[PDB]
């Protein structure tokens, strides 16, 4: 069941009508819903708001859109370039000679093409079966419970997505008749991003700082049709950064928001020292390269296992509001509130699956032991972008040159030349290979 593509077409129709006497939401593949996204105002300070999107499930609990969310205005005139491209136009209306029904059905059809790589990968290496098998599959669980969510309730804001019919008389797309599992949302960059970046975010957080432990969907703003160029070593050989791999680098951020790792913050919401390493994120080299945190293999794993032992352990500041809540004692707190309460086993199941626990039928409680919890946070750095660049021949930063334009067309669907593969994948990130974009400046 990893990776298995549905049945679903661009042209598919979008749930109008559903009886849950003779249908299941598990057989819907093509509706409206609603996700959060940052929205910024002329000022450029930013709230979190929903917004509503088509989605279709291409694979079970993956959904991908082709909807460019209003999320307020770049700040960049169209088609500057400031390494990253910034267009209003691009999923939009009318761009590089495209209507926008054309890009739209493009956007859905490349995304397409990239997860059946990655399926024809699954076959071919452990590493990257183990990989989605967890980011497709695994139970999410946050805290604390919000608005309407019973606490024995497995499926809630953090690890699925509404399905929303059109109210007949005012035509809203605001009549939710259920929610489907969600792990992962794929979708354009937003109209306040440039249209190269790709971006993991949380799918759903509630007001309060975000806690280690409590996980949620991840969504990605991503779109293999653009990549920008990188330098080599220290010497000069230029390439195009190859988008199957900036995806898989998002996507694991994404591994870190499933399991609440990601983002580690203080009682005043603010970054840890220990968290950062000019100054650049744990998460980030964690995520692309190990050896980039020091020469020494021996020397990174321990540098990592202090981090991990941070987000695991928490740490106490004489400042105290500079002290971290981990892991153990979130995730610990948070399972002792249900100690001598009768639970579902669906719900004890879904428990002990997230988190590797154990349950005590005689007191009715979560056995939640130090090793377990230590393992869950170990896991969700277990691979990284180096890994799967070696595992998969692509070749990325080793990590300002007036080495002129930086960004560049990707033809994922070979109305060029032979391009992309659904067994190869990007089949030349030579630049000579790609079409520049013509930034006015
Ligand atoms: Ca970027
Ligand atoms: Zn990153």
């Amino acid at each position: 069941d990893v990776l298995e593509m549905f049945d679903v077409n661009y042209e598919s129709p979008i749930l109008e009508s559903f009886d849950s006497t003779t249908q299941s939401l598990n057989d819907v593949h093509v509706f409206m819903s609603r996700i959060q996204m940052s929205a910024y105002d002329a000022d450029g300070e930013g709230r979190i708001e929903y917004r509503n999107l088509k989605l279709y499930e291409i694979s079970s609990g993956i959904f991908i859109s082709t909807d460019r969310l209003d999320t307020g205005a770049s700040g960049v005139e169209d088609d500057h370039e400031m390494v990253d491209y910034y267009s209003s136009a691009r999923l939009t209306r009318e761009f590089l000679g495209e209507s926008l029904d054309s890009q739209k059905s493009d956007y859905f059809e490349g995304i397409k093409k990239v997860f059946s790589f990655y399926k024809n990968k699954c076959n071919e290496s452990r590493y990257i079966k183990e990989f989605f098998e967890e980011i497709q599959f695994r139970n999410i669980c946050g805290f604390p419970k919000q608005a309407g969510t019973s606490s024995t309730d497995i499926f809630d804001q953090f690890n699925s997505v509404d399905v929303l019919l059109q109210d007949p008389v005012t035509s809203v797309w605001n009549k939710k008749v259920g929610s489907k599992k969600a792990n992962i949302v794929i979708i354009p960059p937003a109209t306040n991003l440039p249209i190269t970046e790709a971006c993991a975010t949380a799918g759903f957080q509630p007001e309060g700082f975000p806690k280690l432990g409590s996980g949620s969907f991840f969504t990605v703003q991503f779109d293999p049709f653009f990549s920008t160029r990188f330098k080599a070593h220290e010497t000069d050989d230029v390439a195009l950064l190859d988008p199957t791999l900036t995806l898989l680098h998002e996507m694991t951020h994404g591994l870190h928001f499933q399991k609440g790792i990601a983002n580690p913050v203080n009682r005043s919401g603010e970054t840890p020292a220990w968290a950062t390493t000019k100054e650049t994120p744990m998460e980030e080299l964690l995520t692309f390269n190990k050896h980039t945190i020091d020469d020494d293999i021996e020397i990174s794993d321990h540098l990592k296992s202090t981090y991990i032992g941070f987000l695991y352990n928490g740490r106490n500041e004489d400042d105290p509001t500079e002290s971290v809540d981990g892991v153990y004692q979130n995730v610990s707190s948070f399972l002792n509130q249900y100690r001598g309460f009768e639970i579902s086993s669906d719900f004890q199941h879904f428990i002990e699956s997230c988190y590797g626990v154990k349950y005590n039928q005689e007191s009715k409680k979560f056995i939640v032991n130090p090793r377990n919890i230590k393992r869950y946070v170990q896991d969700g750095f277990f691979i990284d972008e180096a890994k799967f660049a070696r595992i998969l021949n692509i070749k990325t930063r080793s990590y300002p040159d007036n080495l002129g334009v930086w960004s560049y067309r990707v033809d994922i669907l070979n109305r060029l030349r032979e391009t992309f593969d659904e067994d190869r994948g990007l089949l030349s990130q030579e630049l000579d290979f790609h079409t520049a974009l013509t930034p006015v400046v």
